């Protein structure tokens, strides 16, 4: 599976043309099947070639020389494909050498709002096309929600941190080319409750058994008996598993009832039979009395004797029947039902899952939307996912090398005409000096977080259709932040990659629940996911980093955490230019608002295009993602003004 794999790794099935590839290529499509036998290979084949060696640019005559015959002569279809795969950000995308020069002439002058990896990967293409691109920043940097700590040999990631499988990821091809050092993350992740002590692994996995269970059953009632919508409102992911939790309660008590109910019964019945027997005890009384008592006693005792010894074949009989019963007593109140449901500590186990939950979606499960909450899983990468054992950032600032990039410049205002468009940005660093960037095409790569904000923090003129601000409302924006605490002695486990610390109540379960042990030099990170993301913005670097060691002590013991020498901490929701970690599917929204915010502004030919972790439907909320969604508008935009 050669060539196989190349399509693979690029999202694409070897053995079928996409709906896309059909559309450029109908003649191809809608014609002998022979032909389309061939296309997909020279498809497959360039990607392969292309993937084998991402160091280097794969020109159409590179490819044409290195394909076998009879594929070779048909010089015009190879073109066309190569071409394709091109302009579509398939092949030579990223950092590559560039065998052929860029043309001095650059066609079409395109703005591009945001240096974040989006923003440099769609620069890289367009500049790539031969178009003079510009790009503004209101950072001092470049990465946007991808920062990296670096300071003497520290290493840490604010921001981005992992790569989801690198299985048909498109990071696996810039992995390679920034020399980006990566690295697995071990599945051993031992859990500490409040106190310190850690969690047998009995019930660490008896635990997240039943949260595997839950969450399959909010699924079922979502996914096939189609529970989405309660009281005309949308139901949410926590919502429904408040309710599968509270028929599990229920159902509990029920096994409980029936069970007091037969031991009540057996009860009964015994009490019952006590008394005949204690009435067949004095029934006994009148026999074993009244005996040696007429001359015809030979007659006498020996009839009574088979009376009272009849009566004696019911009392030690009963005994019999009366022995079945302490047994099924004894053995019953012997086998109680699980008293409850889970127990109080249970539940804080269980917390904790929820909020690792509430920490990949970046955002209370009460928000999730049950239904489309995961609508993007059924586009996972194949792998182990991996930490950037270097810092993340060695990638957009490899992306932003040879780029015209203004750093400290906050657009402030969109100006989208029929014919040509202006954007106004100020300087952050001098806010009195303004700037007036004119431009043909205008791609704005502005975190959800941003156009969501209320005043906006750019206008648009005209303003942004209805069907484009509604979506951008109904669209959710997560958050997340991380605490890296810096030490110069390493005194936890070097082995284990990340631990977990359970908190004590549901409210906060997402409390520096997760510590990271990722980077060479002495250094941990810990993790504020769920409603206490926000709320921990409001305490100060000194009282977080207090909580965290308290934390550490509490596990390792005290004596043994000593005090870091460097913290960072971060606010993406404070964050002016981020306003939240990243994007998630809200109930009442679905991926379809995450193709109406990839869908470009027109007022006779499109002018505003958007690109971003939030327009990218099928990989929301991804470094990946985010990067595939700029090589998209790249191309859209390519097409609008080169054809
Ligand atoms: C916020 C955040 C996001 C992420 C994150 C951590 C945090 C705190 N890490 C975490 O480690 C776990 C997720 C994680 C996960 F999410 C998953 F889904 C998952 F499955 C996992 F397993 C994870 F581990 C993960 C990760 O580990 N792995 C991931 O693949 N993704 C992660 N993310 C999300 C990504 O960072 C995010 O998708 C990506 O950064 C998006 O990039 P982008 O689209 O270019 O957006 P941008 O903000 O970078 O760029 C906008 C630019 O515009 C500028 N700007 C702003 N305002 C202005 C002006 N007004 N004027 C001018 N300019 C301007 C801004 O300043 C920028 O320069």
């Amino acid at each position: 599976s050669g060539v196989e794999g190349a399509a693979f790794q690029s999202r694409l099935p070897h053995d079928r043309m996409t709906s896309q590839e059909a559309a450029c290529f109908p003649d191809i499509i809608s014609g002998p099947q022979q032909t389309q036998k061939v296309f997909l290979f020279i498809r497959n084949r360039t990607l392969q070639l292309w993937l084998d060696n991402p160091k280097i640019q794969l020109t159409f005559e590179a490819t044409l020389q290195q394909l076998e015959a009879p594929y070779n002569s048909d010089t015009v279809l190879v073109h066309r494909v190569h071409s394709y795969l091109e302009r579509h950000g398939l092949i030579n995308f990223g950092i590559y050498k560039r065998i052929k020069p860029l043309p001095t002439k650059k066609t079409g002058k395109v703005i591009i709002i945001g240096s974040g990896v989006s923003g440099l990967a769609a620069a890289r293409q367009l500049q790539s096309f031969g178009m003079d691109v510009t790009l503004l920043e209101a950072r001092d940097r470049v990465g946007g929600r991808v920062a990296t700590f670096r300071k003497g040999n520290y290493v840490a990631d604010l921001g981005a941190m992992v790569v989801t499988g690198l299985g048909g990821n498109p990071m696996a091809v810039v992995s390679k080319q920034v020399n980006m050092e990566l690295a697995k993350i071990k599945q051993k992740c031992p859990l500490y409750e409040a106190n310190g002590q850690a969690v047998p692994k009995e019930k660490d996995e008896m635990v997240e058994q039943e949260f595997n269970r839950l969450l399959e059953a909010t699924s079922y009632l979502s996914h096939q008996l189609d529970f989405n919508v309660l009281n005309n409102k949308p139901v949410s992911l926590g919502q429904a598993l408040e309710v599968v939790i509270q028929l599990q309660e229920k159902h509990v008590k029920d096994e409980q009832i029936e069970h007091w109910k037969k031991i009540v019964k057996t009860q009964e019945e015994l009490k019952e039979l006590l008394n005949k027997m204690v009435n067949l005890k004095e029934k006994i009384k009148e026999l074993h009395q009244q005996y040696k008592e007429d001359i015809t006693a030979e007659f006498l005792v020996k009839s009574k004797h088979r009376d009272l010894t009849a009566l004696c074949k019911e009392y030690d009989e009963l005994a019999e029947t009366q022995g079945k019963l302490e047994e099924k007593l004894q053995e019953l109140e012997a086998n109680p039902p699980s008293d409850v449901y889970l127990s109080s500590r249970d539940r804080q186990i269980l917390d904790w899952h929820f909020a690792n939950l509430e920490f990949a979606n970046a955002t209370p499960l009460s928000t999730l939307s049950l239904k489309h909450w995961d609508q993007d899983d059924d586009f996972e990468f194949t792998g182990s996912h991996l930490t950037v054992r270097n810092g993340y950032s060695c990638v957009p600032v490899a992306l932003a090398e040879g780029l015209d990039i203004k750093l400290n410049t906050a657009v402030r205002q969109v100006r989208y005409t029929a014919s040509g468009c202006e954007v106004i940005a100020v300087n952050t660093r001098s806010t009195s000096q303004t700037f007036i960037y004119k431009c043909d095409a205008v791609l704005c790569t502005l975190p959800l977080g941003v156009l969501k904000q209320q005043p906006p923090a750019v206008q648009f003129v005209p303003p942004l259709p209805e069907w484009k601000t509604s979506a951008v409302q109904r669209m959710g924006f997560g958050n997340l932040n991380k605490v890296v605490l810096c030490f110069d002695r390493v005194f936890w486990d070097p082995s284990v990659n990340l631990f977990g610390h359970v908190g004590s109540t549901t409210a906060s379960r997402g409390e520096l629940f997760l510590f990271w042990n990722l980077y060479k030099a002495p250094i941990l990170l810990a993790l504020v996911a769920g409603e206490a993301a926000g709320i921990m913005e409001n305490i100060s670097d000194d009282v977080i980093v207090g909580r965290c060691l308290a934390i550490l002590k509490g596990i390792f013991g005290s004596s043994a955490v000593p005090q870091p020498k460097e913290t960072v901490v971060s606010r993406w929701r404070a964050d002016p230019w981020a306003r939240g970690s990243y994007s998630y599917v809200a109930a009442g929204s679905s991926g379809n608002d995450y193709d109406l915010m990839a869908q470009p502004i027109t007022p006779p030919i499109p002018r505003l295009f958007f690109a971003g972790e939030h327009t990218i439907r099928n990989y929301p909320a991804t470094v990946h993602g985010a990067l595939l969604s700029g090589l998209r508008e790249a191309g859209r935009i390519a097409d609008q003004f080169l054809g």
